[PDB]
């Protein structure tokens, strides 16, 4: 009970929003490099992100272990996107984590965040360089705090409303 | 190394601000059980090498003037630094006996440029309210104490010397959610266990 369960078919479905391309392409490879069902979206007319998310919120993740999403900007409210995956709002994701990665320029338990700001950026450049190398053998926090170390060698916060540790088995 | 340096003379300070009785003009309830909430934390961090100092029913000017004077100290022989708040709070703001000060104003005193004595050192902050900002961590959260506090030390005197803070805080988040949620915002750069 000290880590999140991983006896699941799919790892999870990864969503990538890309308003505007190196970071996206690099995030794609490195997240599929964990075993993610990755889907990329560009030129997202702000009406998209809403319906785009809610769809996935009404999908089935019973045979999925988790769920990740990534935003890339430079107009859509933060909370109005995440609330689709509330406690009751998406019952297929309970006792399952929700991971939102951001870079621009009961309920609410088991959520994680990471917002960065500005070739491509550092944060991104830094992250993949870990997930490729130490991706499948670290707890999530052990990873992000390593990224903050890497970017500081040249800062993005990290909201953790999680309940157990997070490595990446099957 | 992939973790914070603990080989220091002393650990660090541990300012506790126990706000219980606020003024009437604030129209703010008397936060009860907070004496227990403080004593629990004080006893806990005491047993972790924190030189614990407990402040009580302070004004906003006090809480401001206090931390500033503590930021301007010599923290060189100290590994880290902690500060725990107990009061009423709202949207990124926290009550004093007299008024209301923005939380980001209190912590600002320690921002690496204005507290060089704590640079590359973790500067912690615990909130229970009813390399700019690097090395910062924030953990915002009856008869017995609160859940959070009681559950924290419950895990902290038990595992605190042998677990990383996230391992500690993530653990805390489970037992509070077990009863029925706190948000741990981290800007750290290295893992942090509470021993040598």
């Amino acid at each position: 009970t000290y880590q999140y369960n991983m006896n699941f078919e799919k790892l999870g479905k990864c969503i990538i929003i890309n308003n505007k391309d190196k970071d996206a392409e690099a995030l794609f490879k490195c997240f599929r490099s964990l075993g993610f069902d990755v889907i990329v979206y560009n030129d997202c007319s702000c009406a998209k992100m809403q319906d785009l998310l809610k769809k996935a919120s009404e999908e089935d993740h019973t045979n999925a272990a988790c769920f990740a999403c990534i935003l890339l900007s430079h107009v859509t409210p933060i909370k109005d996107l995440t609330a689709h995956f509330r406690g009751d709002r998406c019952k297929t994701l309970l006792e399952k984590p929700k991971l939102f990665f951001i870079q621009a320029c009961p309920v609410e338990a088991d959520f994680l965040f990471a917002y960065s700001t500005v070739r491509g950026s550092w944060f991104v450049q830094a992250l993949c360089s870990i997930l490729e190398e130490h991706g499948k053998d670290l707890e999530i926090m052990q990873i992000l705090t390593r990224v903050n170390d890497r970017v500081a060698r040249h800062i993005p916060c990290v909201v953790s409303m999680l309940t157990k540790e997070l490595y990446f088995s099957q």
